[PDB]
């Protein structure tokens, strides 16, 4: 066993320590080539058909790329090449989780399917991650390279998820897979304080190449000015002072990506219009799972067996199918095929009110339908003629959240309106599934008096 | 009416309607699930791109340069009824493009059915007439100023060539258009000079997604491209000075064929996928015209049933329950876990001397037939043995390259079978007088 050397469009050479390469080498992995990282944007953008296994693998690479530099440039830190490999598989395994297109699957379709469980695809990373190593003897080949395999598989769960919550006294280190003084280790897969994190390099940078779009961070020059300093008795990684250029960059390119691409107004439209077949096949597919036992499209998620099998190819397979028990199903991807789509009715916001919680989606078509219109509009519709679109913003932290140090005391950290507008964190479209344009003036007159029963805001185009 | 796509090479493309209406439909949607490089994704994690794409790619390239010739030249009297045309045979070009593309028609139908001749250009021609007979587009063509009954045979003498060749008669064989039109047959596809706005697009896109320095530079070509004479035709003539841009494009193909296209492990995979294919055909059941099934390697006799065959088997394959798939199963996860082929060797045809497709299936009996010399401790079955057969391909105005390399692979994969295998390769190349393997 040896490194091995993958050739990527974005990061070039990528050097693999032979325990990521038997990780990587598994079913439970091998999974990712199959969910596309952009769900149904790939019918809007013909060059984002990149799917969330090179995604992880350059997010590895980042990984193990920051924290070697951190370990180089201060030695005092005692990073030891156990840290870096836990660090690195964590950055390798943190999309385990994800379901058929991606943020589709647990944004939209989980909430409609079961409005009363919660899950999310960290739970999922954290399940497929644990399903892996027991499916595949890693364990005794963590301990061959010198890991310790309880608390490094609880350190990297805890990288891909967060801590054992329980807040309770809160004024503690709450991980247990490494101690403070390793705290810095925590935010280099997922950092939600500031937003900075090598995720978010690798699928801002590969989004980007696929996308057309340009991609003004340099995370190569923020990986070599980066370093390790003290804030409020705490060790954070923070940047040099001169790289806020660079950081700018990124956080516009950040609002680049959200506003033309991921919310776009069709690619949005069209996972509606997946999610709405998922729907209506959920009760006929099965996936066979432990024991044989058969699951569902919503229930999959209950045995990472099942799981396993569950990628887009679900798609084609409603698409394919012969069952007339899902031709309702099949008929919707049809439609994607021959572009009749959904009706863009309207945008809103709820600014100033409670934001829409995911277990009250199901609610929300009623809701529109039952909006009494002041007109007579000799036209009624229906709740499944209405589909309601919620669309989060998930980061209210801009350049502020972070740490920087001058070149002449790189120890301790330094204490405009140019920075890029506020994210609008809650989006709520309406489209309609009748596309004659007398139902779509009804459904229009509807989801007005709905944002004014609501109190959100009143629509555009008006 | 003019959609605008954002592609990732060539920037924004404006679409025709009519172009538009053809896209938006199942025949040409399936592209969009037919990989372009095959199994090269299981090697370069960039090259998860797909046909449709490379295909619009292609009709923009296409419209670019007539429209260019045409604003030159007037002289030429290019249409904008020409123009739709060509645009329209770049954009199908590809339609019959099998699972894992050129796997399919280069190696998994031959070794299925030895005697059938089918290739992607003639399926594509086949899927073609499918998707205009399926969804009313001549009426829509006529609406756009074409001739249905001149047109689809000029799209379709574009994609696979001349329709004639049942007998001598040595002249213009083109029927789509006259002779004087004769250039534009060298837009989509040329068969001379190797050089088409299809080779374009994939050379760029293959470099986009692999991380493969792209040298050459079309939108150059197209801007400093010329009809000109040449031996008593009129033939597509580029500016003399270009010569450097011809150079770099191809360096970057020479580089494209050693780097990926004959990547060894990523055909010896192409292989594997190949094998578990043959191993499913039996029993994977494709619903096609009139509600018959159909077998993936009998799929091409229905368009109907074409139209579902795309790389979605594979996955059908690695999930499936049914016992009689097992065997197929078994392959398709050795690639999960990374328990290859093992490679054995390669070597060349001497001279001229160019293996047939109707006889890929009889190369691993011969080897298996091999006397080795000495003699064997371990035996190995004609089954212990992949023969891969690689192949690869005057412009008016540097490497290796052997018209054919066959490697050979085997199933087993202790040190003793390798052994034996080396020895039967060596022989067998022996008895068919090509070139001595390496080491
Ligand atoms: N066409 C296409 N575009 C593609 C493709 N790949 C990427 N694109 C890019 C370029 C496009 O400009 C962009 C956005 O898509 P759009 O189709 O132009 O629609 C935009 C408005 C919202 N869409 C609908 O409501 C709609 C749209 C069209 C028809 C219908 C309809 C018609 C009859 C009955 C019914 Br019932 C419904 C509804 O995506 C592709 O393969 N095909
Ligand atoms: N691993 C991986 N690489 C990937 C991936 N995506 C791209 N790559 C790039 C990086 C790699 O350097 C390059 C080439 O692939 P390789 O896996 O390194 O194998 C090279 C020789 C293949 N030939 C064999 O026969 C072989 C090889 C190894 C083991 C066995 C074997 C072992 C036990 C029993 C049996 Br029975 C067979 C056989 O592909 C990926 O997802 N995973
Ligand atoms: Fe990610
Ligand atoms: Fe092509």
């Amino acid at each position: 066993d040896t490194m091995k050397v993958i050739n990527d469009p974005i990061h070039g050479h990528i050097e693999l320590h032979p325990l990521l390469v038997r990780i990587i080498d598994t079913p439970q992995f091998q999974r990712l080539r199959y969910i596309k990282q952009l769900g149904g944007g790939y019918y809007v953008f013909p060059g984002a058909s990149h799917n969330r296994f090179e995604h992880s693998l350059g997010v590895g690479y980042l990984a193990g790329c920051l924290v070697h530099a951190l370990g180089e440039k201060q030695p005092e830190l005692q990073i030891s090449e156990r840290d870096v490999l836990c660090v690195q598989i964590a950055g390798l395994c943190h999309d385990l989780g994800h379901g058929p297109f991606s943020h589709m699957f647990d944004g939209r379709f989980i909430p409609l399917a079961r409005p009363e469980v919660k899950w999310t695809h960290e739970q999922g990373s954290v399940m497929m991650f644990e399903h892996l190593i027991n499916s595949n003897g890693i364990k005794p080949v963590m301990e061959q390279y010198g890991l310790i395999p309880e608390e490094d598989i609880c350190f990297i769960k805890e990288q891909i998820v967060g801590p054992l919550e329980s807040p309770v006294e809160d004024s503690l280190w709450p991980y247990k897979g490494r101690p403070e003084n390793k705290s810095f280790l925590y935010e280099i897969v997922s950092n939600k304080r500031n937003g900075i994190d090598v995720d978010k390099w690798d699928y801002f940078a590969r989004d980007c190449h696929h996308l057309g779009i340009q991609n003004n961070f340099d995370y190569k020059r923020f990986i070599k000015f980066a370093r390790v300093c003290e804030v409020d008795n705490e060790l954070r990684i923070c940047a040099r002072d001169k790289e806020v250029g660079n950081l700018y960059d990124m956080f516009h390119t950040r609002n680049s990506l959200h506003r033309r691409a991921y919310q776009h107004k069709v690619g949005n439209i069209i996972d509606t219009m997946i999610t709405d077949a998922f729907l209506k096949a959920d009760d006929y597919i099965e996936i066979t799972g432990a024991g044989g036992k058969k699951y569902r499209i919503s229930t999959a998620i209950d045995d990472m067996e099942a799981y396993t099998k569950l990628t887009d190819n679900i798609f084609l397979e409603i698409l394919y199918s012969t069952d007339p028990k899902l031709k309702d199903a099949r008929e919707i991807l049809k439609q994607i095929e021959y572009r009749n789509l959904f009706k863009y009715v309207g945008e809103t916001q709820p600014t100033g009110q409670i934001k829409i919680k995911r277990e009250d989606y199901e609610s929300l078509p009623k809701e529109v339908a039952s909006a009494k219109p002041k007109v007579l509009l000799d036209v009624k519709l229906k709740a499944e003629d209405f589909i309601v679109d919620v669309i989060n913003m998930d980061y209210k932290n801009p350049i502020d959240h972070v740490s920087f140090y001058c070149k002449t005391a790189p120890n301790r950290a330094i204490r405009s309106q140019l920075l890029p507008e506020k994210f609008a964190e809650q989006l709520i479209r309406v489209y309609c599934k009748k596309v004659d344009r007398k139902s779509l003036y009804a459904a229009r007159q509807y989801f007005v008096q709905w944002c004014a029963d609501r109190n959100f805001t009143k629509p555009q185009d008006g």
